């Protein structure tokens, strides 16, 4: 296995030094390379348990068993005397730059995963290019470098959520003694958008600086993989050229889906448009029941808007359905209207958007309920949040041999390798994986280290915690209650649960017995915690730390023996005692 | 060991049933006892690995080896036929009520620990009395049932902290698009206090109802332990009587210290007075540098007050001093003045408090700095926060034989037992233990289960997480960096750290590179996490979950392999990479 690891590492690293921490010759070479500004990976064999075996195995590549040993792109370059010879003869720069390809790595896609992968690879001397292109939405919306999360996802979404949370902060402040006249307080959408967009702009710019400062080539160009090592690029001017790369990372993400009904593309918008919308949405219909749908509906209602969500069947399919119902119940009790068991048939235009005065248009939405009654109501804005999908036939020619599944996502090994052995895929287009920004980042950074620094660590995609930033937030890590029961059987599952009330809600006169948490546990495995679920404020902060404990195999006894921090919401996880099977009420 | 456990369990339980989950005779007895409203502990031997040994060992108490076996106060009462005989002859109630003592348990002190202990004990049939008396402060302040945290500690402190946090919420709201005129917004102290006190009142009342509903006797009386089983009580009317108890729990807590300087008792106040203060403090001097001092100074300044903290030497002695300095720096940058290296000499009165119009008085504080310069400044309110101390010579006669340490705290075994074998101590008066409400609660609940339900589980007092609710909150779990270095040596310690910026602070134009976190790790123990530290918003929610992982022995690798929740503050713990020894800046 050492041999297989070493051969893969040598074949793939751009520039790599096999070293020992206590060798002056190893240090001679490192100082030369640093002085010449030559970035490289380093493997200190005296820090590896099988370093002595690695050292002997190196002779199969270099005919020598000593350190240091320098490799470039699979070729043994030399020991210390040889490296210094190249340097003193001004030959070293040419040696370390020789490649069959323009780049060691081409990343197609400049989002959460691709930027993380490209930046990390460049640290080890990989000559890296990152391609990013944002295809405009149907109304023409585009944005800068950084991907979905930065421009039209997690970042603006949570900032507008915070704008919404500040509404309840204004309400609460009076009860806590602050003297303010709410009846003169209103929200200005475009002032909020301008602040959000200024921050996004600082991220776009920061990423461009980051890539420059790491000697990564950034091309604002659409990339298309035409053969395993050839990426055809089309720039702003429609100029087409081809660049070649040793390793390719596909990191192209997804875009919103539209339903195939008249008027949807012409008159509706998606989340891609919402976060830079130059007019206030006004009275809004959200069609959809995903976390995007409910998050957007939620903050729009807390900003004072007249909001309706059209739900075909259930909320948050794939999430714990008890929690999903509690999430939606809170929203309905706090101003969000729900058109349940309802689907849209047609969007018709009644007024065009006012580009000069930044006012929405007006739309007539026709639909129908399962009981046969018709839905017909006017809205100023209609947001479709009915799923997202990859768009790879734009990005890889069918002839390259990269296998997709029936949803168009890339079929990968557990080390992100596609069916084309130099081509990898990370982030939302990697089939089967949780579609989250920190997953994409960990996947890309860890992959880059395996490709170019000899690492072995894989990304662990199990028990990845999430938070839905609805008006009352929902954090989760692990299995839903229903999935646990399906997998292990009802008799092997114990669920501990409790309502709770944040201390902050007491003086503010908010609800008893609405915030809620539970631990879904496996009886036959020492009451192992299979799933953790919390509905309450700051739910992402609550949940995150428990994800470490769940990764480590926490049991109910581990939660019990831990002491709470008081007064917090999270501490209630350390004193749960009511089981669902007991039938005792969880209210407090 | 089974024999020692069984003998202790039988001797101590008030009413206990040795049972098997699948015995109809065991169920006959349980239904009788439930019908007769006889509360008891139950031990299901068929759920214990050594139940068959326990079953045989029971014959040494009962001459029989079958289940069920019922015991009362150390006496075998009978099998099923005998218990039913007592019931059918109307003799059972008398049997289960016979005791050498008025109570199975007397709790002296109705605070966090004592209420938790008393309520839990009563669940197992322990006839329980809880005594609580609040000695008035020097200005006459008193309050109701529930202890320090409920009335004059964690609960009002965090509510006033929230009032302070809402100030920054009003500031932020404008940047997020809300239109409000701050120049007409002010804070009303007494409106806030009235809300806080209404909540506290609901807790006082809830505890009284809770005790009634659990058949606990609540005596609003000062208790004094005069012999191992005799508690002398003095009621509101100065009527003195004696009650007897089998087990005694001392749970009497501490009160604020005053320095011995002229005017301190006459003209200053403490936290005991602050949380119900009927006048606004106005321009305030806090003398002290504890978490109480800094928490109180912090919220008073965020409510708009003119606040100074007088610091003799350092902040937060006993806490990580890097974090303490960052905590204080934030406060100084946000309106809190610090009189450093300064001590008070004299408080003189310039105006008496206005009891009719609810306005503060006025005080002249004279003090001196270490460089010899004099301190002389006027304040409307002076708060002493210079430590807390037990007051047990009021509570136990010296002749009883309960050993105290040199600070007046009770010297306990690891199961809370004092040097008097039926007398236990929990909470703040238990020497050496973290002085926190959830510790007191876990200690009392777990002790009650050992005394009256045959449990063996001890309270684990190690790595107890904390949060200081200063304007920028500070959460911690485990060792300070300096304590780790002292214990293991600098060469065995690695510290990973980073600044961060909450997403909520971006649009709000708050500080870069002020929030901060670190993991203090042990190199020779697989990079075990010895201490976790975070300065930032919602720090108690951030910290809590990690305390489970630290309890389980988390390493740096366990943090790394866990995926972040984005966007949160807490996720930065999952991607730390800068070490202090590297010298690389932690800024971001
Ligand atoms: C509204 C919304 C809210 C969200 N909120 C959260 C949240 O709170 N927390 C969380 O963890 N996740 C959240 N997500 C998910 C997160 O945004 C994605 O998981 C993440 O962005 C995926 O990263 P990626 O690198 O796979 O793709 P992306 O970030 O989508 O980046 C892919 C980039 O490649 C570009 N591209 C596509 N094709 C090409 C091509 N041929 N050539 C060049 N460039 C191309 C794309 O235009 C894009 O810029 C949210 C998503 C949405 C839509
Ligand atoms: C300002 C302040 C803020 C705090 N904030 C926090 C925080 O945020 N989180 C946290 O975990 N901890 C906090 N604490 C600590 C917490 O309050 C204590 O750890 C906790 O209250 C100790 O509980 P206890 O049961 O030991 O004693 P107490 O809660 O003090 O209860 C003891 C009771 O016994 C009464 N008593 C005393 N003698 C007698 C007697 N002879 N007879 C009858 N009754 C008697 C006392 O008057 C009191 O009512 C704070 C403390 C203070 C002062
Ligand atoms: O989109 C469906 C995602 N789904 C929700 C999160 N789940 C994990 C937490 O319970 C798993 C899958
Ligand atoms: O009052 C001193 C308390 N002190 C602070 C908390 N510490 C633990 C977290 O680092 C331990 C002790």
């Amino acid at each position: 296995g050492t041999s297989q690891w070493l051969r893969k590492t040598v074949d793939s690293a751009a520039v790599i030094l096999f070293s020992k921490t206590t060798c002056p010759y190893c240090k001679k070479v490192k100082d030369v390379l640093a002085e010449a500004k030559i970035k490289h990976a380093t493997i200190e064999l005296d820090q590896l348990s099988n370093g002595s075996a690695i050292q002997k195995c190196l002779a199969s590549f270099s005919k020598i068993e000593t350190v240091p040993q320098m490799f470039v792109r699979g070729k043994f370059i030399g020991d210390s005397q040889t490296v210094l010879k190249y340097y003193s003869n001004d030959e070293l720069a040419g040696i370390v730059n020789e490649s069959k390809y323009d780049y060691d790595l081409i990343v197609i896609g400049g989002g959460s995963g691709g930027l993380a992968a490209g930046k990390e690879a460049a640290k080890y001397g990989a000559k890296t290019a990152v391609l990013d292109y944002v295809e405009p939405t149907p109304i023409g919306t585009t944005w800068g470098l950084g991907g979905t999360c930065v421009n039209v996802g997690c970042i603006p979404k949570k900032l507008m959520h915070q704008a919404g949370l500040l509404s309840h902060a204004l309400e609460d402040a009076e009860h806590f003694g602050w003297s303010l006249d709410r009846s003169k307080i209103s929200h200005n959408w475009s002032t909020m958008v301008e602040g959000v967009q200024s921050h996004i702009g600082s991220l776009n710019w920061g990423y461009k600086v980051a890539l420059r400062d790491n000697q990564v080539t950034y091309l604002n160009a659409k990339g298309r993989l035409i053969s395993p090592h050839e990426v055809q690029i089309t720039d702003k001017n429609q100029k087409v050229s081809t660049i070649t790369g040793n390793k390719i990372i596909l990191a192209t993400g997804e875009r919103p889906k539209y339903p195939e009904i008249p008027g949807a593309v012409e008159y509706g918008i998606t989340s891609d448009d919402l976060f830079s919308l130059p007019y206030f949405p006004g009275k809004t219909l959200v069609i959809g029941a995903s976390y995007v749908a409910l998050e957007c509906a939620g903050f729009l209602a807390s900003l004072g808007g007249d909001v309706t969500v059209m739900v075909r069947s259930i909320l948050l399919r794939g999430f714990d359905q008890q929690m999903a119902e509690k999430v939606g119940d809170y929203m309905e009790n706090h101003g969000v209207k729900f058109a349940k068991l309802c689907v849209p048939d047609e969007i018709k235009q009644l007024k065009v958007v006012d580009t000069e005065n930044n006012k929405p248009g007006l739309l007539l939405v026709k639909g129908h309920y399962t009981d046969g009654k018709k839905f017909e109501e006017e809205f100023e804005t209609v947001i479709f949040a009915v799923g997202r999908e990859p768009q790879l036939s734009k990005v890889l020619c069918e002839t390259v041999g990269v296998k997709l599944d029936k949803n168009g996502r890339v079929v990968c090994t557990d080390d992100e390798q596609t069916t084309v052995s130099n081509v990898y895929a990370i982030g939302d287009i990697n089939a089967g994986k949780p579609q989250l920004t920190p997953v994409a980042i960990q996947a890309g950074r860890y992959l880059a280290r395996r490709l170019f620094a000899g690492a072995t660590e894989l990304t662990d995609y199990s028990n990845v915690a999430t938070t839905v930033f609805t008006p009352l937030e929902y954090g989760a890590c692990g299995l839903s209650e229903e999935d646990a029961i399906e997998k292990y059987g009802d008799k092997d599952i114990e669920v501990y649960h409790s309502n709770f009330k944040p201390l902050e809600w007491t003086v503010a006169h908010r609800e008893d017995n609405v915030c809620y948490m539970k631990l879904v546990c496996r009886k036959s495995d020492n009451m192992r915690v299979l799933g953790l679920h919390v509905l309450g404020p700051n739910a992402g902060e609550i949940t995150q730390g428990y994800a470490v404990a769940i990764k480590m195999g926490a049991t109910k006894a581990d939660f019990d023996r831990t002491i709470g921090i008081h007064p917090t919401c999270s501490e209630t996880f350390t004193t749960l005692h009511v089981t669902k099977k007991s039938g005792v009420s969880p209210i407090v």
